[PDB]
């Protein structure tokens, strides 16, 4: 009954009912995600009030499949699923040493070598009739990216190595969406316990180093350390680790995927890629700092992905008073629902909102006004979002430079969420060398 006043309704995925009934029922609709009603808020002048303000936490029971599934803590109280303001900026104004510009600077040479990898092992099978999954070899490339990034750690997975931690990731993942039966429980919280098992091997590695006198470059791993300087106990630092491990590579690769998938069937827009990437860094093998900023057709390429194909949709914010909102009543104690995705298909903000259009982000075009956010705004904005836009530039712009992609015939563009949106299919292709 108290929401019963709120307008609403009397490879698709959840996403795609709720963006049917904004259209339908407008800016301000009741919903009911993760078993809660919520209220979705589309207007632009909702996404500024809510998300550019320390005013608005999030919810945290929308977090709950995060910090623990099926009884097993997950991510715990680390930096995305932390909703207490002053828990949260504590360990964030820590972690941000590690995302400064000289930081990921340094990174560079592990982006260009995990790409350079990636593109060998392609090369090998461009026979124009093997079939390779786009999806597994470009989530292996962005988890060695981030073990080693991160972690100082060599995951391998583009050799084929680590398949108990890949099966622990993709059980895990699985948890979280099944969250929000014997053996699945069972297969879930077995991959959860690996995970954390994963990082205290890891901490007691980087601890031995550190006593050793060995020499460790300062990574995310560092700060993750520095903000549990004096904790009581590891659970703080675990649940950063599997955070870390784990966001900084699934959504990277789901991105990835989408834009693989999309492009597949724009075959101009390649070709201007193309064109550009061989015009910017011609035959070098190693892409520098300074060439990211001028492949600047990639960059809307990217960001036009993101618009259609967020593997974040978007976030939640706890209204803790009741409030008008775009001339509706809403209670006090509510969940609002912001989503990229739902806003980034309403021809109320996107003309012809269905359309591929890299030109949408070009440099005389208006920029989106609070109807585009794909990182998310405000203060609990993705921290990974500049770390996640240079290995996706690397990674795109070396497949561009050595490869061409067909999308196998019967690969579908449709979607599936698990923790995140990603493709439903494998983005299944046959490569040649340019
Ligand atoms: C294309 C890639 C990526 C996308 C689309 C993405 C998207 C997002 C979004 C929408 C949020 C806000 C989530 C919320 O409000 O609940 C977020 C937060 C976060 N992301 Fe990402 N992300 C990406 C890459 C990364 C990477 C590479 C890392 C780490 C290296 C990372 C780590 C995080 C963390 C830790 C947070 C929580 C930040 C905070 O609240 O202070 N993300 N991301
Ligand atoms: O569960 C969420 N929000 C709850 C309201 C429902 C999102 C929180 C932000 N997440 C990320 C953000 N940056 C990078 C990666 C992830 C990521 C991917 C895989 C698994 C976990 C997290 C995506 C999920």
């Amino acid at each position: 009954s108290r929401y019963e006043h709120i307008p609403g309704p009397p490879g698709r995925v959840l996403q795609d009912v709720f963006l049917d009934w904004a259209k339908k029922y407008g800016p301000v609709v009741r919903v009911n995600v993760f078993h809660k009603t919520s209220v979705i808020v589309t207007s632009p002048e909702s996404v500024k009030k809510f998300l550019m303000s320390t005013k608005y936490n999030k919810d945290s029971k929308m977090y709950r499949a995060l910090q623990t599934v099926f009884g097993e803590r997950l991510f715990g109280q680390g930096l995305v699923s932390e909703c207490n303001y002053e828990r949260w900026h504590k360990q964030r104004r820590v972690i941000d040493l590690a995302f400064s510009r000289s930081s990921l600077v340094s990174l560079m040479e592990t982006f260009n070598e995990k790409a350079e990898q990636l593109v060998e092992i392609l090369e090998a099978k461009a026979d124009g009739q093997t079939p390779v999954s786009m999806q597994d070899m470009l989530t292996y490339t962005a988890m060695d990216i981030l073990a080693k990034a991160a972690f100082g750690m060599e995951t391998s997975m583009l050799l084929g190595a680590q398949k108990p931690l890949s099966q622990a990731v993709k059980l895990m993942l699985e948890g979280i969406t099944a969250s929000r039966k014997r053996k699945q429980l069972r297969e879930v919280r077995e991959s959860i316990r690996f995970l954390r098992q994963v990082g205290r091997d890891w901490v007691q590695r980087r601890r031995e180093a550190l006593k050793r006198g060995e020499e460790v470059p300062a990574d995310i791993l560092t700060q993750i350390l520095k903000a549990e300087e004096g904790a009581q106990d590891d659970e703080g630092l675990l649940d950063n680790f599997v955070t870390f491990f784990i966001a900084g590579h699934e959504t990277s690769a789901n991105h990835l995927a989408f834009t693989v998938m999309e492009l597949s069937r724009q075959p101009e827009i390649v070709a201007r890629l193309q064109a550009e990437v061989d015009e910017v860094i011609g035959s070098k093998r190693y892409l520098d700092f300074e060439d990211l900023g001028r492949l600047q057709y990639l960059s809307q390429v990217l960001k036009e992905s993101l618009r259609l194909y967020p593997p974040a949709w978007g976030t939640f914010r706890l209204l803790e008073e009741e409030t008008l909102i775009d001339g509706v009543r809403v209670p006090g104690n509510t969940p609002l629902l912001f989503s990229t995705y739902v806003m980034g298909r309403m021809d109320t903000y996107f003309e012809d909102p269905l359309t591929f259009n890299p030109d949408r982000f070009g440099p005389g075009a208006p920029k989106p006004r609070f109807t585009y956010f794909p990182f998310s705004l405000g203060h609990r904005s993705c921290i990974g979002q500049q770390f996640a836009q240079m290995e996706v530039k690397v990674v795109m712009a070396k497949l561009l430079q050595r490869l061409e992609f067909r999308l196998v015939p019967g690969q579908r563009f449709g979607l599936q969420e698990q923790a995140t949106l990603k493709p439903l299919d494998p983005v299944l292709c046959t490569l040649r060398p340019r």
